[PDB]
């Protein structure tokens, strides 16, 4: 029976671990002393032995086959993939010389200690088992403290390839030791580290490839993803084991870190659930593993206790941290040549930032076992376990106080007082509830006292030189003010989370060093295309059964777009950032040189910023189509998400429905997630022409002969000044302008629009001034193309009818919204609903049109008309009442009448 | 190996699922094809059998030890514990009832039908077969369809006690029959009966009450309870199962169901990956176990194959529709009597919704597996697997096609109404934030035939009897009016989730009758206390170690004290919607007559629930008092809550702080429901008069013995006229009024307030009317009083002094708030920075006071002034401007000048 002894385990760690959230030591040395005290009775009365001499020997196959698996996926599993693929190739050098550092220097003590019969293979095993790292306590008090981000992710990433690498060392040197009948060839040797170094990992990555392919054609559905993900986590360990011993540790952390790297496939409910279940299993075996060799040692190790032993055991502690110390500042220089360097603050936080764990005690407990009745193993065990409690009992006590006097750990002023803010706005805004809540006549007879006294809200937290200071708190509130902009400009949906995290790292990084300000430099390699990647480019370019080849090379470019997608955005970030540095930045600016010097390295930036982004769209065009269809399909979705919220918050409907609602915007937002990254070609000017209006008349594309000039008027170019004589027409093509007109009115008019409509019709100057706010394409139109146009017309004026009841839309809308018999009316009801009409020909009706109760809508657009009872003479473009029912109109050359009628 | 097997298994069931879920078929029969298909190279090919023999033949301990408790289990975890006891009485006693006719008529046609060697042992094994049932599939597609929850919960009610059942008839008779060598007496098998009826379901109550005391002391930890509630539901189905081998899976039911009805005391995200985690298991072993079943039964009944045999799962199939049709029709009039009937179109789909499933075939595989080398074992499978495989796949097209023809799942013509207002609402939403993105001028390079094609939503579904209709009509236009009016009331915070639950059943069940409106009698029994525990309440009142006793004792009371709570609220509720009658029907109404005979009825109810709602305040207030503080609470939270959304939504500060307010909301919430349903005191009104002012005066003491009067003025009472003569004072200690005064102004006047201070002061009539919409205690003061008060104002006229504040601030506020020299100023900010004041007295000044910079408000509350300089006959309540600087005063004893003033 051993249902007892696991069932003890459990409820010991939950109280424990419960308990003992107080203090800032880990809770798994109260474990550790549970064990020892089962050790007394595992003296004394036999009926604890009886109830755990089971448990109290299982075979180390189990241990070195179920413990070590589930603990290195677990440290593999909760990693932030593109903060660690940021600086992969450092992090991991770095901890590959550090591992082989620390295993070699080991033997040249074990050999001036102990002096024993140990061969160099006993120094390799004594080294494996000290290298062991565990990162879990020491990141789980620096989110704690919130010191950093790229520190903990680091922290957490080496820990995997220490532990990886050690197991490694560790396994091939037992299998040497334990079992000498084996083959030691060099041959042999050099083979089986090249067969799992090159396959693991690429079995792991097919796997892993194959699974999230087959992953990608769920829709829907609940069961079958996490069924196929453990099935394939499973197989995927057991080829492992059984193609390598070894191997199968390193294929699960490759398959982890793969489909960690994966997030946007597959539903939140998934990941968060699989987290759970995942972090679960790890604190159970580590609570059974620590109270495991808490009993044992204390039996065990009782016969090998010597004072000589306990010296040992100080000095390996301060041999540990001397060599650790010493390997991380030594290669501090390579760090810092690399472009990558830390600061020296980084460097002291790295001498304390080693910690042991699970992992060592279990390849401990490992080699005990298949040590067996011999006392090096027990030295083993005490030597181990020795050095892991004291090392981490003193070493957390040691960093906090560490953090506490250097204080990299304190919270900024800016952050505090953001906060402090936050907080003063809920207590008047629970104020101003509170006082409405007086007002009502259903809870008069509460008290009030108990009801502010349980709801209150507090922060957790609680010369030329003189001229350099000032500048200096002047950039503090620059940098604050433009990152919280970026906050506010990326909360609307109209960013990318990547970009976001990307831009705000720069920020950082930029404001990190002293009187530095954010550069473009970074920018311009993160949006430049560098690296192998080119170089691969150019050789399938040049190199191009075969139906393989050209499919992938097609989504290989997507990659290549993918990442130019990124830079487009962040830079159009920044120009969202500088346009708040033209409007924010002259209030709290209180001297007139910093000020003035400011502005101007911004505009140099600007100018800087906005030429390469120029030549990007002028040479790459359908990304930035794209990436703007993603931007616009983003921020409405995002509004339509929140406006149903509001909907079912105002109570028109019942929440039942809304959840499905919600499903349908959210298998909507992962069809846009699988967006068509593959970059599609903008569409031709002329189809967009055509699409644009309906150009029935064939002339009208025998007038692409009459009208293409396809010119280019760049930023803040004027392209007509009021006053002008109507001599040219214009078409728009590509952009978008700004017209101000005469009250005043401001419009802007995009493409698909045609310009000059009275210069023609009315034979007037220019009146408005049209301004173009980027590089636009436009098309030149003659008054001889105006006369052909009209040629072509001939019986049936289809183009002149239109511009007539567009230029009638135009003037009627300001004069509905502006009178009084018009009020309520939208944009959108005036834009539609008003497109059902047409014209009266008057040379019909000998200019003598009589009103009827079928007509709607009369609008006079030119011309001058006459009462037919009060011969009120009245002039375009007054709205005609609908007193009148009858009007005169003379026949006038100069200005022809026009009229607009809408029928019922 | 077996790792094949169960890996298919896994694969086959998740691209099966996947591939068939579109067809209203269930996907298990697909299964049982495909363990068909396995039949066939079960007889040929060697490969399989030795990769299937392993799996072939389980022994049936496991089996019936391991499959059917996760089952069982699953079947209690997904309930609704608030439906399923709203009636469990009648749906026990109907689910007993029909089990045990189900289980007596199995023996007359085995022996008329088979007329073989078979017992009556025989007999009762089949009909503990065959009467298993399964209601998952009927249930999803009835939730797919939306029906009626009331219909789906008791339906998956009544499967958990018919299987529970079952197997324990199964067992009993199991053990009677294979194992002759067992005690058969009476005495022993009455004993074993009791032991599993009653001594079962108490261990289980006693685990499920000690494991939620020992969770409810966690806060703010999300892991030690999953490994914790885990345990004990392993440890409770193990002490179940060595105590019992039967009573083993009504414990776990029992334990199931209790922790279901717990929801409070555990955090969200425990309970969803709970039934997340608990889900994926039984659906992997209901998959497991189908393709098990499917496999064998090709092998094993090839050689029992026979056409009579066929004949005979023909008639079975119309044996058992026709038997369970017949026990629910005449058991239907005992429902309708009881006083919980259901419609015939209840009980027609009662007659279809019979549905076998997994656990009629374990209980299959195990009886065959127990049988051994026999036919009969074979017959019994051969059987049993045609049963089910035909009447699931036909029982669900007949309820799909039965609920086409009789449309009760037809949804109604309101719903679908308000969902076509809420797509118009969002699609004109998405064109006016379309319109706006139109505008911006970094996005013209877009189109939008994609965009707006990649962006639409729209529904998933697409004479006197002339007057009954019309007012049918109009009562259905008034209840989805009502109903939801009642959404909005609780989507504010202002209610409770059982309330809601129970008055909308209300409303439903009201609607539900032809021409019949929402009652009272139902409402009146909801806030009754009646059955036993009233009579048990007699019985301890009555009666009333030792210590045992009045604890329990307590809290009994505040179980009662709950449900008048939720009376209470419920009548609230009722309260806000007959204030909807009063301003919403009187729009869409056409006819004269039936608005004003809806107007009568609704008056008479409202007459009707105020009277009862008054006494259960005026015999128990401190319920009152503690639901209106737990109603602020809520509503504080809720607001609190939703302006910090918005203010993260402002962008203002990022979401990493966010997490911290909103676990600190969390924990206030939580907090919340700890809030004591013990009921509190209300406060002593007498004693807390100096709370609410300052008494530490000991005149003031003595003025509390000068009026006691503690009169009741009910609703509507007019207290005083304007223009009467000031006799009179008053002091309100209990409720609220509404004050009219003259512009005019309307004020809210709560408890802790002093009424008539001008008519003391100035000796001025009436001016302003009072009115209290409610009853009101409240304490009167005569000018007698007003002249002992004289008395006591001595040398120091402190109460003076604070009425003169309180009526300076009566008069500023206005004037502030209209005046120019006061913009931008708050309710709040007047009525807290204008505390800081006080008086100077003119007599000591010669009524000649001189202004500095040291003052900085001054206002002239009484008297007339004279300007110094100009000679500016001022009068109150004038506002001072700061120009003047000196003022001269007559000592006039008819109005005595009165100015406050305010230090800098
Ligand atoms: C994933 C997370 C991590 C943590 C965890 O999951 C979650 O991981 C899981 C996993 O990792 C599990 C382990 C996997 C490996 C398992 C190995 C298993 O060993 C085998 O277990 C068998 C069970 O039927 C037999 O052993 C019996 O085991 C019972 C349980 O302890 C004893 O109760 C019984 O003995 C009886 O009671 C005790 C004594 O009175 C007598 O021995 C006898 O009356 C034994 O019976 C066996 O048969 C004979 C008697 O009937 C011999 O006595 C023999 O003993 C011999 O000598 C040794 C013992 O002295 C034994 O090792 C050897 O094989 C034998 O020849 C003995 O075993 C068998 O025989 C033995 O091999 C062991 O039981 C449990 C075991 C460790 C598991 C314990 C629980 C775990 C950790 C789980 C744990 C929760
Ligand atoms: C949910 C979280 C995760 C972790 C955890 O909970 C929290 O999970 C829990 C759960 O998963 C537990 C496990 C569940 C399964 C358990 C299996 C159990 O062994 C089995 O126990 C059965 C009990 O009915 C049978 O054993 C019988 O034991 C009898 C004792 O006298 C024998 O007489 C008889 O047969 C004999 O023994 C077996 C064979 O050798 C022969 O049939 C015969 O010699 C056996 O069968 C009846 C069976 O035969 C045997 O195998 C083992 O001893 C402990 C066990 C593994 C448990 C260990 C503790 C756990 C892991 C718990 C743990 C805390
Ligand atoms: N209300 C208006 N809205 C939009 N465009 C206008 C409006 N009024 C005038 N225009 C355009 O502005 C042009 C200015 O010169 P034209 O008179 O040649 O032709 C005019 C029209 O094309
Ligand atoms: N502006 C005000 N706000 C609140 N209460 C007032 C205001 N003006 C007058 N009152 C009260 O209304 C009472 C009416 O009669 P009295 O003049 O006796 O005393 C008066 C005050 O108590």
């Amino acid at each position: 029976k051993v249902i007892v002894f696991i069932s003890g385990s459990c409820l010991f760690g939950a109280i424990s671990r419960s308990l003992f959230k107080k203090l800032p030591i880990p809770y798994t040395v109260v474990l550790l002393i549970l064990g020892a005290i089962l050790g007394v009775v595992a003296s004394n009365v036999p009926l604890v032995e009886e109830h755990t001499r089971d448990v109290a020997h299982m075979d180390p196959h189990v241990l070195l086959q179920i413990f070590l698996p589930v603990l290195i996926f677990e440290s593999a599993f909760a990693m932030d993939v593109h903060t660690f693929m940021r600086s992969f190739s450092q992090v991991c050098i770095l901890a590959l010389f550090g591992l082989v550092v620390a295993s070699v220097l080991t033997a040249v003590l074990a050999m001036n200690l102990f002096n024993y019969n140990w061969n160099f293979s006993e120094a390799m095993m004594f080294g494996a088992i000290m290298s062991a790292t565990d990162p879990v306590a020491v990141v789980a008090l620096l989110k704690d403290l919130g010191a950093s981000k790229q520190l903990g992710t680091i922290i957490e990433g080496e820990s995997l390839l220490n532990d990886g690498c050690a197991i490694v060392i560790f396994n091939v040197f037992m299998k040497m030791v334990f079992f000498p009948q084996l083959t030691s060839t060099v041959g042999q040797n050099v083979l089986y580290f090249l067969q799992v170094a090159v396959a693991g990992p690429l079995w792991g990555y097919a796997v892993a490839k194959v699974t999230v392919f087959f992953l990608s054609h769920i829709f829907n559905d609940a069961l079958v993803e996490i069924t196929i993900t453990l099935a394939a986590t499973y197989l995927t360990y057991y080829i492992g084991d059984i193609w390598l011993e070894v191997s199968g540790v390193l294929a699960v952390v490759v398959l982890g870190l793969i489909v960690n790297a994966e997030k946007t496939s597959i539903s939140p409910e998934v990941e968060v659930f699989l987290h759970r279940f995942w972090e679960m299993l790890a604190y159970l075996a580590n609570t059974l593993i620590f109270m495991m060799v808490g009993v044992v040692v204390t039996q065990k190790a009782l016969v090998a206790v010597d004072k000589m032993d306990w010296f040992y055991l100080i000095i390996l502690y301060l041999a540990i941290t001397i060599i650790r110390g010493m390997v991380i500042s030594l290669f501090s220089p390579i760090l810092s040549r690399i472009g990558y360097g830390l600061t020296w603050r980084n460097a002291v936080i790295m001498t304390w930032g080693g910690l042991r764990g699970a992992v060592g005690l279990a390849l401990a407990l490992v080699v005990e076992n298949l040590a067996g009745n011999d006392v090096i193993g027990s030295k083993f065990l005490f030597h181990t376990a020795g050095i892991v409690v004291l090392t981490l009992v003193i070493n957390a006590t040691t960093i906090q106080t560490l953090l506490r006097i250097l204080g990299m750990s304190d919270i900024s002023i800016p952050k505090r007082l953001a906060m402090a803010g936050a907080v003063r706005r809920i207590h008047e805004g629970q104020n101003r509830t509170l006082n409405m809540l007086k007002s009502d006549r259903f809870l008069a007879d509460a008290d009030w006292d108990i009801a502010t006294a349980a709801c209150e809200i507090s922060d957790p937290y609680s010369s030329p030189r003189e001229f350099a200071d000032m500048m200096e708190e002047a950039r503090l509130r620059m940098l604050k003010a433009e990152k919280i902009s970026y906050w506010k400009q990326f909360e609307h949906g109209m960013l990318a989370r990547e970009a976001l995290r990307l831009l705000v790292q720069h920020a950082e990084v930029a404001a990190d060093e002293k009187d530095q300000f954010i550069l473009v430099d970074d920018l311009k390699k993160s949006w430049q295309i560098k690296g192998i990647y080119p170089w691969l480019k150019r050789k399938l370019e040049d190199l191009i059964t075969k139906a393989l080849i050209p499919k992938l090379i097609l989504v290989v470019n997507g990659k290549i777009n993918n990442q130019l997608s990124l830079g487009y955005d962040v830079g159009k970030g920044y120009i969202i950032g500088e346009e708040e540095v033209g409007k924010i930045i002259d209030r709290m600016v209180d001297n007139k040189k910093i000020l003035r010097e400011l502005k101007h390295i911004s505009e140099t930036g600007r100018l800087q910023v906005v030429k390469e982004l120029g030549l990007l769209q002028r040479e790459h065009p359908g990304i930035a189509v794209s990436v703007k269809t993603r931007q616009a399909i983003r921020t409405i979705l995002n509004h339509s998400r929140e406006t149903i919220h509001e909907l079912q918050g105002a109570g028109l409907l019942d929440e039942m429905e809304a959840h499905k609602l919600e499903l349908t915007v959210e298998i909507k937002m992962k069809r846009l997630m699988n967006a068509p990254s593959s970059i599609p070609p903008p569409p031709p000017e002329n189809l967009l022409k055509n699409v644009s209006w309906l150009a029935g008349d064939m002339k009208l594309i025998d007038f692409i002969k009459a009208r293409a000039s396809l010119l280019h008027f760049d930023y803040g170019e004027v392209i007509v000044r009021e006053g002008d004589e109507s001599d040219g027409l214009f078409l728009i093509v590509s952009g978008l302008v700004k017209l101000y007109g005469k009250e005043v009115f401001e419009d802007y008019l995009t493409v698909g629009n045609v310009i000059g409509e009275m210069g023609v019709l009315t034979k007037k100057p220019r009146n408005a001034t049209v301004t173009c706010e980027t590089t636009v394409q436009v098309y030149f139109i003659t008054a001889e193309d105006m006369n052909i146009a009209i040629d072509t017309f001939t019986l049936y004026p289809s183009l002149e009818y239109r511009l007539w009841r567009v230029v009638a839309i135009r003037i009627a809308t300001p004069l509905i919204m502006e009178q009084m018999a018009f009020q309520g009316w939208t944009q959108e009801k005036v834009k539609l609903h008003l497109e059902r009409g047409y014209l009266v020909d008057l040379a019909e009706s000998h200019f003598q049109f009589n009103i009827d109760a079928t007509l709607e809508d009369v609008i006079l657009i030119n011309g001058t008309a006459y009462n037919a009872h009060t011969r009120e003479e009245i002039r375009s473009p007054c709205l005609i009442s609908r007193t009148v029912h009858k009007l005169t109109f003379q026949y006038t050359a100069t200005e022809e009448p026009r009229l607009f009628v809408v029928r019922n």
